[PDB]
């Protein structure tokens, strides 16, 4: 019953969202147990931020020059090292509400939910994809750097996101916990332009199969095609183009629906070639593709 | 920088989260300080769920038969009670989890942030609108009975809807925390229609003045209006009427991009009149209507 973005619950991230601030530069961290963790560019001041020597910046900073604080309670620094892009600071304090966690690395249309803070204080939850362009259309304000994404499975949170830096397109670009951006982007505040996103096919889809299990239906035909007829309309239209694991990653869906991941690509073509008739799908007018075939199952039970 | 729809942080709510059970009957129930408050519909039958006498169906029930689990602790049940359809379970243990709490009844229009929830584990977040006609389009699986909506301010959970069941429709109906439905509808299984439902006009205005702060213009244009004449078109496409208190609420966000609300609203005429022409407005193709002007000023600015 229903089809919505839907976020996972926050409350074992928001246990970690502390505050880091360095001179005046301030920003939020992440605390699992006795390291917190945060975007390297804190160590930066107002002068440093274009074109910022990190290798020189962070030799000239001791412990004493960052300060974490929990809300209320400060966190003392004993050590503070460099891994890529990711600041790492360690405490004397052991974060209690540590959940069980694991650090990974997402790939182009996958999804996770994202806390966005200020000041180390969480503010509001949401749903992103990681693009092709390996950007993220979230929203973010001035003090979001270093908030998170995620996903839970099973009381375990895998961290795959720490948000960096708007791009002039006002997409936004972020590394993995590990500090390796997403994409080719660097961390200084100077212009850079992501490439030409295209759209998620296997994800538009699972956003169709999804609408089918619901009830949209009109938009179902009575052709099929080829894998490789629809790669050349995909590719024309800035699709991504689809393999056969795609393909086998639908086969529950094309199950439960009685209707072929092949047909389901020739009403895709029909509907790309043509328009969508200024009618809705699942309520919405235009072809979704931030919604994961796993996310379709997970909701539509 | 981007537009979303944005729930609030779910912690203080997750913690309050329980599983309650009276015979084979499952949902989930919200613990506060020492009660747990859950569907009265929870004290049926599967052959009781079509016309329930919910009096005759209490009075046979005592503490022991209900089940209430919170996690793996188990709680023990000191009394109950019955008030409207919601259901009152005392337990022998004050939720420590309890945050600075109180119930409200919101109005048509209003948003609030539901977290979803399958054997009292919390399983998904995502933001509402309480629906003209009373219902809220949402998602919800079996067994999501006894879910709740809330707003947070500051520090304090404001709980305004409990979720109870799903409609003909495919829409969803519920209760405040005091047990009173939202709408017309009745705690039973038996088919139940919602009246027509209408477009919350304040809602799309402040969208568009969203999308203004966002750099979307393109649908500004040289006309103004009075409100008798916007409402005019407004009771044709079957938008809710434009009152001086919508007026006035818009304000903040008509000083802050310069664009007085009059002219937004002609603005809107326009859209309603021609359409959008293949463009989009904030990354939609639609007019949305599920953000109040709170909701633009809380994510558009602090
Ligand atoms: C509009 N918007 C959307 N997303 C963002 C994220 N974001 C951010 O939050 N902060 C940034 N610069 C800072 C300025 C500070 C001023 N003080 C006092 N402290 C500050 C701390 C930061 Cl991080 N930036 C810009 C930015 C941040 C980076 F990490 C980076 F590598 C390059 C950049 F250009 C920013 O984008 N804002
Ligand atoms: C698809 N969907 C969307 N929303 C809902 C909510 N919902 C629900 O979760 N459960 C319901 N009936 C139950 C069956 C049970 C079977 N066992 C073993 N235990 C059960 C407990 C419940 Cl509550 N219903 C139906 C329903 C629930 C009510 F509270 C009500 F007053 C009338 C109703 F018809 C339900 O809608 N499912």
């Amino acid at each position: 019953s229903g089809f919505r973005k839907m976020a996972f619950p926050s409350g074992k991230v928001e246990g970690c969202m502390v505050q880091v601030i360095c001179g005046t530069t301030t920003l939020n961290g992440l605390w699992l147990d006795d390291v917190v963790y945060c975007p390297r560019h804190v160590i930066c001041t107002s002068e440093d931020m274009l074109n910022p020597n990190y290798e020189d910046l962070l030799i000239r900073k001791s412990n004493h020059n960052f300060l974490v604080q929990a809300g209320n309670v400060q966190l003392r620094v004993i050590g503070h090292s460099m891994q890529n892009c990711v600041l790492k600071l360690k405490v004397d304090t052991a974060n209690p509400k540590t959940p069980k966690y694991k650090f990974v690395r997402i790939q182009p249309g996958q999804t996770f939910s994202v806390l966005a803070c200020y000041n180390g204080s969480p503010s509001g939850v949401y749903q992103c994809a990681m693009r092709p362009n390996f950007t993220i259309k979230g929203s973010f304000l001035n003090g979001s750097c270093g908030s998170v994404g995620f996903n839970i499975d099973y009381d375990c949170v895998s961290f795959c996101y720490m948000h960096h830096m708007v791009l002039p397109t006002g997409v936004h670009a972020g590394t993995d916990l590990e500090g390796n951006f997403y994409g080719p982007f660097v961390d200084r505040q100077t212009a850079q332009a992501a490439g030409t996103d295209t759209t998620i096919t296997v994800n538009v889809l699972a956003w169709l199969y999804a609408a089918v299990i619901n009830g949209d239906r009109w938009f179902l035909n009575r052709f099929t095609t080829t894998l490789n007829d629809f790669n050349l309309v995909a590719m024309k239209y800035n699709y991504e183009p689809l393999t056969q694991d795609h393909v086998d990653i639908l086969g529950p869906l094309s199950a439960q629906t009685g209707i072929a991941v092949l047909d389901m690509c020739a009403s895709l073509k029909e509907l790309l070639q043509n328009g969508m008739n200024g009618r809705t799908i699942l309520g919405s007018a235009l072809l979704e593709d931030e919604f994961t075939p796993f996310d379709v199952v997970r909701q539509c039970s």
